[PDB]
């Protein structure tokens, strides 16, 4: 078995990142049913509304499904108090420690996978005792390391740097970036924009529509005096830019930045002030597309990848 | 067969890129002696310079070589009839239009490629007449496409965009990147990093031994505002990076750049001063190594990538 397939106990080593207004239930639930793993992302989501969404995951799929945990969450007992009752498969934790939840998301029975940017922090998360790990490269949306490592040199790095899987992260949106991902030595793929973009996402439909306009460079990874962020180029941006260029302050930008933005532009559709999270593979979807046509073609896409390579050079 | 191989007459479809300060001919013949394609980097050489080095080239090796023009060269009409006149197999050029010199160097026997960063400047050198592309990443050493786009985003677009043969560029040290550059729909690779820490390299020592010790992060694509250039962290980088934490203006980041620091970084290994061009791969480097031992680890290294993929996921 693929080791991810057998620790993780699904068909498809292909899971969908937690993403914030994206990643309801309808996306985390049907990405299961197709063989991967679908995760909920519970950085959007109040602790009400997140057991709802477990409920309503566990409702519609028998397959493992998992939540995804950025550990900047600000009402952190109460939602790990839920997922533990509720008997989550498997937690992916990221923006944080792993040492901080680990052994106890273990004890309560759940697989625990922590999001990393370098082969250093790889390594301090397997010392924690997590069980896989996603390496999340430079291109990837939303969040991103600040070595600014991309996919196909952090990959090679990571799995010679420890024993345990490792999921690749960042720029995965067709079955040959899954065959690149295989071939640099990760276990699994993570896909987030493919799937953001997806019918099931729960992001606004304005949002997904300007996501399928987009062409290669219309996003970049911005905030970095803050934190780095990767986001289309918009009129939020811009005026980030442009404070940039006049030197400000980081509290300048963190004034700029304020509250809600994410939200604003992802869940509710404000494409001129909200922060548009998407990863530079946005330039290769054009139409809507639901999580079983995406499914279908990343599986059968590898194959013919794979198929068509030379057997030797 | 190789679309690569066959077009330009080498058993391997790896190139040597043309790096300046490090391309002489003796890593360009190591490389084409090795059955790859060896370029000989022409930005570094004055144009007597540059024949001695075609011409000790061809006394080196009988197989197929290139020469690599960055078309910004200053004395560009006395380089190409150097070019011409010694028949250079192929010719590679980088930093300006394609416009200018392919129709000619075509007419004078030479296979043309020019080296892109996007997908809309793939096709506008496809339209150009060019014999095949070579797509560079993010993550390549030296001056880069203001895109930011990643070898792992680029090559699938770039791909999917022309009919003519693409090179993919950008982060390929190891074998295992030559498989994913093949399975993301590449022809071949171009490798710079690792070919310019061998022993055949021109750069100077303390420069190799310095980029051997340098780790995950530690090189920063930089200088945006005037040329995105990627390169080490050392002194140099702080100074940039502190005058665009203040607001500099381009002018000011200019005066800063000064002139010749590439040259005394790579060339005389002035590693507080120089301008320390390489790319992220370089953190996978550990010890000191020849073109022959690179060349059979990327052969040998493709052969075990395979090895550990599944068919079907
Ligand atoms: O009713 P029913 O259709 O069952 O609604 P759902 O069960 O899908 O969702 C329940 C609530 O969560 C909201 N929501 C859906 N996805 C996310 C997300 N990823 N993050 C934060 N909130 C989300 C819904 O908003 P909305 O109804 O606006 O989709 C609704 O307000
Ligand atoms: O830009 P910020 O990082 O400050 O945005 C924080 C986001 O967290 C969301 N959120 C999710 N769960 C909680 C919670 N437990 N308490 C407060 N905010 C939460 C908010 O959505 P929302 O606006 O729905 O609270 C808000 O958009
Ligand atoms: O004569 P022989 O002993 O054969 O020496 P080479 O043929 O290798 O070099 C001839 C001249 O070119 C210089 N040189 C070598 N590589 C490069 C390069 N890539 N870019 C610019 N200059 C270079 C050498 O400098 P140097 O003598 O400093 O190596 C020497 O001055
Ligand atoms: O920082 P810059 O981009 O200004 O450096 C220009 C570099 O080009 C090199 N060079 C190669 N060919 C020529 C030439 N024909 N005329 C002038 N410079 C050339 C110079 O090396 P060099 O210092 O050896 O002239 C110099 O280091
Ligand atoms: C809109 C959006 C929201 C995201 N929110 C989160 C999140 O809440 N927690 C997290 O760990 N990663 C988050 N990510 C990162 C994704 O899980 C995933 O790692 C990334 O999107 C993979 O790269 P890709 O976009 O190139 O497929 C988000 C990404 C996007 C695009
Ligand atoms: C030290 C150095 C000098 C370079 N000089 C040139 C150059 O003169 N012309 C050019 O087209 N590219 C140049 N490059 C880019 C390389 O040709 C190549 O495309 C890049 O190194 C490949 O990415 P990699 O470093 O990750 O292998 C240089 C790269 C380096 C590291
Ligand atoms: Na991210
Ligand atoms: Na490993
Ligand atoms: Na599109
Ligand atoms: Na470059
Ligand atoms: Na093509
Ligand atoms: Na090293």
């Amino acid at each position: 078995m693929n080791r991810i397939c057998e620790l993780l106990g699904i068909e498809h080593p292909i899971i969908s990142g937690g993403m914030v207004w994206c990643s309801g239930w309808k996306l985390a639930s049907a990405v299961s049913n197709c063989g991967g793993l679908g995760l909920i992302g519970a950085g959007s989501m109040h602790p009400d509304n997140l057991e709802h969404h477990i409920r309503s995951c566990k409702a519609a799929t028998d397959k493992p499904f998992g939540v995804n945990v950025p550990l900047l969450y600000p009402e952190m007992d109460k939602i790990m108090e839920i997922i533990m009752r509720e008997h989550v498969p498997v937690v992916v934790t990221s923006a944080g420690s792993p040492k901080v939840w680990t052994a106890k998301l273990k004890a309560a029975g759940s697989k625990v996978i922590h999001v990393v940017s370098s082969a250093t922090f790889a390594r301090k998360s397997e010392a924690a005792g997590v069980d896989a790990i996603v390496a999340e490269g430079f291109e990837a949306g939303g969040h991103n390391g600040r070595e600014e490592t991309t996919t196909l040199c952090l990959i090679p790095e990571v799995v010679d740097a420890v024993n345990i899987p490792v999921v690749a992260a960042g720029g995965i949106a067709s079955g040959r970036a899954v065959a690149a991902a295989l071939a640099l030595g990760a276990d699994a793929v993570q896909v987030g924009t493919r799937f953001a973009l997806s019918e099931e996402s729960s992001a606004h439909e304005d949002f997904k529509a300007h996501c399928r306009r987009s062409v290669e460079g219309d996003t970049m990874l911005s905030l970095k005096a803050v934190s780095p962020t990767r986001l289309l180029k918009n009129k939020f941006y811009q005026d980030v830019f442009a404070a940039e260029q006049r030197g400000a302050s980081v509290e300048e930008l963190r004034e700029l930045l304020g509250r809600g933005r994410a939200k604003q532009g992802i869940f509710e559709g404000d494409l001129h002030e909200g922060e548009l999270e998407i990863g530079q593979a946005v330039s290769q979807i054009s139409h809507a597309e639901t999580v079983a046509e995406i499914m279908v073609d990343l599986v059968d896409g590898y194959k013919r990848s794979l198929a068509g390579m030379p057997t030797e050079i």
